[PDB]
Order: structure tokens, then sequence, then C-alpha cells
């Protein structure tokens, strides 16, 4: 058992290393926790826990459509700001939007 609201894999962009690192993320009413693996029985200490009380989600990609074709890269990104700005990338626009929305309602402050 666990008061998990949402969990799943995400890539977080490194600020210095110019690369993404994939982690397994678990959203609770209190934190977004990062774990190395999805094994909630054996992998039990977060590599990082972001307190939601002082985060906000600001922007997200615009879907790849005829109205705004996104030639550059993926359209599955969002920004989580700490009160600096972490860039996360999900599997798809749809998955990204589920993370964004679920984060939004836990961080209205």
């Amino acid at each position: 058992p666990f008061t998990e609201i949402k969990s799943g894999f995400l890539e977080r962009r490194s600020k210095f290393l110019k690369s993404y690192s994939k982690g397994y993320y678990v959203l609770t009413p209190n934190f977004l926790h990062e774990f190395k693996t999805a094994d909630r029985k054996k992998d039990l200490v977060p590599v990082m826990s972001l307190a939601l009380s002082e985060c906000t989600v600001t922007e997200h990609s615009r879907k790849n459509s005829t109205s705004s074709p996104n030639s550059t890269g993926s359209d599955a990104k969002f920004v989580l700001h700490a009160k600096h700005n972490w860039v996360f990338k999900a599997d798809s626009y749809e998955s990204m939007m589920s993370w964004f929305d679920n984060l939004k309602i836990l961080t209205s402050t």
C-alpha cells in the first residue's frame, strides 16, 4: 500500500550534462519522488523528492498539429518550477498532459 496518486517513467533534462535521465516517478499529495526503478518492493528510497508545496508547473509543449507543426523534437515536455526550472519529457503528449494536470491541482498553493 502507498498513497500514490500517479506513477510512471519520465525523462528529466540535466542542467549541466546536456542529456536526459529516465527515472521512475511517484506522485503523492506531498512530493514528486524519483526512484531508479519501478520495483516498489525492493527499491524504496527516493533518489530525489521534490516538495510540491513549493513547485509549480508552468508551461508544456503544444501538440504537433497543422496549427503548430513541431518540427524540432518531441511535444511531450513540461516545465516544473521550484520557488529552478526542471524540464520533463513523457512518452507522448497525452501522457505528458496527464502528469501536468495531476501536478497542477497539487501545486495551486
